[PDB]
């Protein structure tokens, strides 16, 4: 009931597109899970954990799209021409609470493919984990509120980008200084990977505030092809990228599977 989806009924049209949008992600995210578990006999051992957590992520926000696709089934019935609420079965809170550790997981493979190690490895990751952990949690906090208190939503969501700006600061100043110690030309790589990146993961924060500038039911699904794209752009396009760094780096390293598979 704190979110906006339980304010309105849905036409068939918006309802089966927001259901198909779900499913779609569930069927792109376990497609994807099976590319990455074959490619990882391709990766070297130094590597090889960062293809292992993009078949993480890959399982983790599948099922949370499919916990998403059922809930929403659930929750609305087909009555006299429209979707109507029948139980308090859907909220976005449960995409929150998964990022709590899908996040952690595209943050470490990351600093894993910029040949991090040690004790640079574990105090990094913990300052992004814990800033990380800051932002989602005061945006969870923020979204609860997004029907009764949009002030509160517009603060939470200020305290939560200050984190968001502080973990891209610490990402990108690791990559910068680091991508000279990247082999087989993916110096070049890793900085397309900071932008695709910071895109991405700049779309979330934009579905945040639908509730500000479109609180009806388009901004509903609007939200949804956000997060869908943002989804698929920041977990699957990354971890392409990411597979990719690591097999080349693998094969540079003389990882002679890696320098079959390429
Ligand atoms: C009264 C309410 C409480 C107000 C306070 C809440 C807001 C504080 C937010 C950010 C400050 C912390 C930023 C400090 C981060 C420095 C550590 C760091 O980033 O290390 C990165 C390094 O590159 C890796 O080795
Ligand atoms: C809540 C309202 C507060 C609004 C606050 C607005 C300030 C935005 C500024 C920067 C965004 C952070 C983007 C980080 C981009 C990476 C920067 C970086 O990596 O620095 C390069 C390095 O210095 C080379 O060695
Ligand atoms: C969802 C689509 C996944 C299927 C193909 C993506 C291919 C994109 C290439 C990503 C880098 C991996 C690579 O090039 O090497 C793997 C090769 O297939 C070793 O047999
Ligand atoms: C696969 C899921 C990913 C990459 C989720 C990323 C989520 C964010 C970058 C969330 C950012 C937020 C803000 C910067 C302020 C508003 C609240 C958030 C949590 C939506
Ligand atoms: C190879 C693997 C290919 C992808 C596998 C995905 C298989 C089917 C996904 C099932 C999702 C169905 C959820 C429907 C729930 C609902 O909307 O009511
Ligand atoms: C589609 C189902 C799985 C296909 C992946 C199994 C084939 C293994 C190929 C690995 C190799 O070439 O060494
Ligand atoms: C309060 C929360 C703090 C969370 C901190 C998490 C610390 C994780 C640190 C690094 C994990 C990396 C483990 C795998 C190392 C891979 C390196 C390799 O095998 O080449
Ligand atoms: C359990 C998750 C791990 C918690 C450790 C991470 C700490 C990060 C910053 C804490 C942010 C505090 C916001 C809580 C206030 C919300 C409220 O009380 O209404
Ligand atoms: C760490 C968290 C940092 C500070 C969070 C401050 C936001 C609190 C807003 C509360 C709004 C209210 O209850 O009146
Ligand atoms: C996620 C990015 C957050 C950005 C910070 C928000 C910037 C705040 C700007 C002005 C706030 C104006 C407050 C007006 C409250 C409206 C109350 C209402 O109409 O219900
Ligand atoms: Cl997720």
């Amino acid at each position: 009931m704190k979110n906006i989806e339980s304010l309105f009924d849905y036409s068939a049209g918006q309802f089966e597109f927001i259901d198909h949008l779900l499913t779609m992600g569930v069927g792109v995210h376990f497609a994807a899970l099976i590319f990455f578990l074959v490619v990882s006999q391709f990766v070297a051992p130094k590597y090889r954990i960062a293809t292992a957590l993009s078949c993480i992520v890959m399982v983790s926000a599948g099922l949370i799209l499919n916990s998403q696709a059922v809930m929403w089934t659930d929750a609305y019935a087909y009555v006299d021409g429209s979707y109507q609420l029948q139980d308090l079965t859907f909220s976005n809170g449960y995409r929150y609470v998964n990022w709590m550790a899908t996040i952690p997981c595209l943050l470490l493979q990351l600093l894993i493919v910029l040949n991090l190690k040690g004790k640079e490895l574990f105090s990094t990751a913990t300052w992004l984990i814990l800033a990380a952990w800051g932002m989602i949690i005061t945006g969870y906090v923020g979204q609860l509120y997004e029907v009764d208190d949009i002030a509160q939503l517009m603060i939470w969501g200020a305290v939560s980008t200050a984190f968001f700006v502080v973990m891209n600061w610490i990402v990108g100043t690791k990559i910068f200084k680091n991508r000279a110690t990247m082999l087989g030309g993916t110096d070049s790589t890793i900085t397309k990977v900071f932008w695709l990146m910071m895109f991405a993961w700049t779309l979330y924060p934009i579905a945040y505030l639908v509730p500000a500038f479109m609180n009806n039911a388009d901004g509903v699904v609007l939200r949804q092809l956000l997060f869908t794209i943002a989804d698929i752009s920041s977990k699957v396009i990354y971890g392409l990228m990411i597979t990719y760094i690591a097999i080349q780096q693998s094969a540079a390293a003389g990882y002679v599977p890696a320098q079959q598979a390429l």
